[PDB]
């Protein structure tokens, strides 16, 4: 359960969890 978010010309995979 992980999003593809790009910010500031930077994209990382974002997960829901701990």
């Amino acid at each position: 359960q992980c999003r593809r978010l790009c910010y500031k010309q930077r994209c990382v995979t974002y997960c829901r969890g701990r």
